[PDB]
C-alpha cells in the first residue's frame, strides 16, 4: 500500500518533527561534544523548531559575538572562491540577497528574511528543522516548495566543520539556488516523484538530490561549475572539486543513484549536469521507472 505523504504545506507539521537524531544528539567527534554551553545553545535551537507550526513567523535569533564570527570567518573566504568556482545563477543571486537579507560578514541572515524573499521569487520557503529526518520526509518537503533549514551555528573551534549542515551552509549553499526559477523548479519535482513512492524508490531519489543538490557540478559555456551546496558551503571540497584531482561523471540517474554518499570525507566522484533543465528532464525521465 501506499505510506502517508502530506497533501498540503501544513501537513509538514506531521512529519517535519518526526526527527530521527535531534539537534542538540552531538556525535561522539562532533567540536562541541564536551561543550556543554554549545550543547545548551543547540537545545535552545532544536525547540525552536520543535515548537515551529507551519502558518508562524520563523523565530528570529540573536546570535552571540562568536556565532558572527564564525559565520564571518566562513563568509569572507568562501567569497573569495565563487566567481571562478560557482554557476552563473548563484553568482547572479547571491548579491540579492546581501541586498535585501543581509548578508554581510558581521551579520548572520535571518532564516524568516531569506524565506520571505525566496517566497517572492520562486515560491520557496524555509522551515527550522530540529534535526535529521528521514529521506521520505525530508524530501517530502521539497513538494510544496519547503526547504528544512538547520538555524544553529557550528562550534567556534573549527570553522570548517562540515559534515553536519548547520545554518552557514543552508545560507550560503542552498539558498542562492533555491532563488533560480529553473533550479526551484528541479527540486520541486524531486519531492513530488518521493511522495507515496517506495521505499527502494525515495532511497534511489534522495542520492540522485545528493549528487545535484548537494554535491552537482554543471557545465557551462564549456566550463565545469558548481552547484552544490555542500561544495558552495565547505571551503576545501569547493577547490577540490574544480582541479584535476577529482573523478568527474555525467549526471545519469539510473548510474548515479548507485553511488554511495561519502560523509565524513571528500565525495570519491562528482557527477556533471549539463544544465539545471537537463538535470529536469532526466530525472522525469527517470521517475518513470521507479514510481506509479
Ligand atoms: C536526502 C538526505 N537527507 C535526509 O535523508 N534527511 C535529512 O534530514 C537531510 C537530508 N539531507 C539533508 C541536507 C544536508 C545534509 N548534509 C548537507 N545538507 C550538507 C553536507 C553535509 C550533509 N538533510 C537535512 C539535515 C538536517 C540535519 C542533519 C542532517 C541532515
Ligand atoms: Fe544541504
Amino acid at each position: 500500500s501506499v505510506p502517508w505523504f502530506p497533501k498540503k504545506i501544513s501537513d509538514l507539521d506531521h512529519c517535519a518533527n518526526r526527527v530521527l537524531m535531534y539537534g542538540s544528539e552531538l556525535d561522539a567527534d562532533h567540536p562541541g561534544f564536551k561543550d556543554n554551553v554549545y550543547r545548551k545553545r543547540r537545545k535552545y535551537f532544536a525547540d525552536l523548531a520543535m515548537n515551529y507550526k507551519h502558518g508562524d513567523p520563523i523565530p528570529k535569533v540573536e546570535f552571540t559575538e562568536e556565532e558572527i564570527k564564525t559565520w564571518g570567518t566562513v563568509f569572507q573566504e568562501l567569497n573569495k572562491l565563487y566567481p571562478t568556482h560557482a554557476c552563473r545563477e548563484y553568482l547572479k543571486n547571491l548579491p540579492l540577497l546581501s541586498k535585501y537579507c543581509g548578508y554581510r560578514e558581521d551579520n548572520i541572515p535571518q532564516l524568516e528574511d531569506v524565506s520571505n524573499f525566496l517566497k517572492e521569487r520562486t515560491g520557496f520557503s524555509i522551515r527550522p528543522v530540529a534535526g535529521y529526518l528521514s529521506p521520505r520526509d525530508f524530501l517530502s518537503g521539497l513538494a510544496f516548495r519547503v526547504f528544512h533549514c538547520t538555524q544553529y551555528v557550528r562550534h567556534s573551534s573549527d570553522p570548517f566543520y562540515t559534515p553536519e549542515p548547520d545554518t552557514c551552509h543552508e545560507l550560503l549553499g542552498h539558498v542562492p539556488l533555491l532563488a533560480e526559477p529553473s533550479f526551484a523548479q528541479f527540486s520541486q519535482e524531486i519531492g513530488l516523484a518521493s511522495l507515496g513512492a517506495s521505499e527502494e524508490a525515495v532511497q534511489k531519489l534522495a542520492t540522485c538530490y545528493f549528487f545535484t543538490v548537494e554535491f552537482g557540478l554543471c557545465k557551462q559555456d564549456g566550463q565545469l561549475r558548481v552547484f552544490g551546496a555542500g561544495l558552495l558551503s565547505s571551503i576545501s571540497e569547493l577547490k577540490h572539486a574544480l582541479s584535476g584531482h577529482a573523478k568527474v561523471k555525467p549526471f545519469d540517474p539510473k548510474i548515479t543513484c548507485k553511488q554511495e554518499c561519502l560523509i565524513t570525507t571528500f565525495q570519491d566522484v562528482y557527477f556533471v549536469s549539463e544544465s539545471f533543465e537537463d538535470a529536469k528532464e532526466k530525472m522525469r525521465e527517470f521517475t518513470k521507472t521507479i514510481k506509479r
